């Protein structure tokens, strides 16, 4: 079979928010028992950094070695669209496997955020949905929560962005509580990260 | 050796008996060696004589791609009637067998409300109106927007997302001439699905 490697971005709000520890993930799995060693090069742009934290391989179940390295990266070198390689070399391979990822090209445009009560035939269920329209932003790359009270709320689904007419993306999110709480006049919270934000965030709420 | 990718027929097609729904078997990377492709159709295991093939096609990565369609009858592929496709190449370990059915559960038929431009969008040229489509299954959905009769195409729909009480919601986004709107034209949404009655329903509105 051969190795193969998938490389994973990090996490659009770790990329957003200056406290949070932003990754990039190079994962190597079908590594053999009769060739374990795996090197990575990482680069960043095309120049190689040495600042990756290679995890020692894990056997897994199926019997073959899994490798993980964790590059760090700064949030502005990833949001300015710096360039992340991953190259992974085996004895196995015929040649070394690379990958590279970055974020979305193509320049921001900054999320118009709304929310919306329960649809009004709605209001005598067990429960009501509030909804979180978050439209015209670009890059799609984006983190929506919902919280109360300064406290995390979790009954919530969103849509994948979807690409607009206009090139710029639109979702909704939708969260779901007990009718009780929304005439009871508790106030929930959307909220919105994206880098066209100003301190990359926004918030709207509403309540009965 | 090449791969099979086979897919169900569109929402649409299942639910207009004037149309003509079809299952679709998709083979990749066949070679020259063994261009030899053949299929073999099944409903619910009884063999069936009618599935199409179509020209063959090349990819410039050096590989070929060979379809065969078959047509179905609507009410089968609701009731959830099984879809079977055998593939048989001289270049292939076994040949390949995949099956396909309609999504398994009682359907649940869609809420449907429209919604007005936003706030602030009335001083643009352009305003977007919005359809929410929520609490029906199964998934297969299709939603379309007309003014007078006539069909409008700016539009764009999410996919439909799975809610947490195992239905699905949607919502579509219809972008008009600020003009048009104001003038109190007609726009409406309309929704095709199997648990609605005539499989559709439309709901309007205008200024
Ligand atoms: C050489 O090149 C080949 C061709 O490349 C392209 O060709 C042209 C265009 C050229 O310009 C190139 O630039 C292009 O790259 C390569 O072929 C490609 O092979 C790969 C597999 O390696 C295919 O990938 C699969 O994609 C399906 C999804 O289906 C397609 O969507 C894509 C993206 O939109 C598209 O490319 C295809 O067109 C398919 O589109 C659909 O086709 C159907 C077929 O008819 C249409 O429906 C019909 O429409 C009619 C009218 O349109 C009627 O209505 C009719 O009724 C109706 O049926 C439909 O319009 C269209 N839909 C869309 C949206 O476009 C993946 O789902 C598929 O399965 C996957 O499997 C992976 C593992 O193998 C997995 O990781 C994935 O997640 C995924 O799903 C999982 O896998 C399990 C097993 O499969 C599943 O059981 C399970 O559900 C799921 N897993 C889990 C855990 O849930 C697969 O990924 C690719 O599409 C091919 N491209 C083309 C154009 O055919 C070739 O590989 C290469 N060769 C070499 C040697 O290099
Ligand atoms: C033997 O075992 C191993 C290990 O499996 C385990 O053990 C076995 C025994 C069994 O018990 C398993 O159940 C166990 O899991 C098997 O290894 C598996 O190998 C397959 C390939 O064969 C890989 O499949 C790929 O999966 C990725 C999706 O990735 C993730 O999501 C799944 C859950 O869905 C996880 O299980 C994975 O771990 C991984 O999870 C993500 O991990 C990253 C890395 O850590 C996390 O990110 C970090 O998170 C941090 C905090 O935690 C912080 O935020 C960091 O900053 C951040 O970087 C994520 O958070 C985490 N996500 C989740 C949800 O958990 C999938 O993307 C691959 O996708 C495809 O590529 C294939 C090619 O195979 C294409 O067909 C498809 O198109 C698809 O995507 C396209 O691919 C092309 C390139 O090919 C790509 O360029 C295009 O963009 C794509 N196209 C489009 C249109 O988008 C593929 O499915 C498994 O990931 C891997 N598992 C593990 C655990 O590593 C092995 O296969 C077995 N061997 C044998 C012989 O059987």
């Amino acid at each position: 079979g051969g190795p193969s490697v998938f490389l994973f971005p990090p996490k659009p709000k770790d990329t957003l928010m200056i406290s949070r520890t932003p990754e990039v993930t190079c994962v190597v799995v079908d590594v053999s028992h009769e060739d374990p060693e795996v090197k990575f090069n990482w680069y960043v742009d095309g120049v190689e950094v040495h600042n990756a934290k290679t995890k020692p391989r894990e056997e897994q179940y199926n019997s073959t070695y899994r490798v993980v390295s964790v590059l760090t990266v700064l949030h502005q070198d990833w949001l300015n669209g710096k360039e992340y390689k991953c190259k992974v070399s085996n004895k196995a391979l015929p040649a070394p496997i690379e990958k590279t990822i970055s974020k979305a090209k193509g320049q921001p445009r900054e999320p118009q955020v709304y929310t919306l009560p329960p649809c009004r035939d709605e209001l005598t269920k067990n429960q009501v949905s509030l909804w979180c329209l978050v439209k015209g932003f670009y890059p799609s790359d984006i983190a929506v929560e919902w919280e109360s009270n300064g406290q995390p709320e979790n009954n919530y689904k969103t849509t994948p962005p979807v690409l607009d007419s206009d090139g710029s993306f639109f979702l909704y999110s939708k969260l779901t509580v007990d009718k009780s709480r929304w005439q009871q006049g508790n106030v929930f919270s959307c909220s919105v990260m994206h880098e066209a934000l100003h301190n990359h965030y926004t918030q709207k709420s509403l309540s009965l």
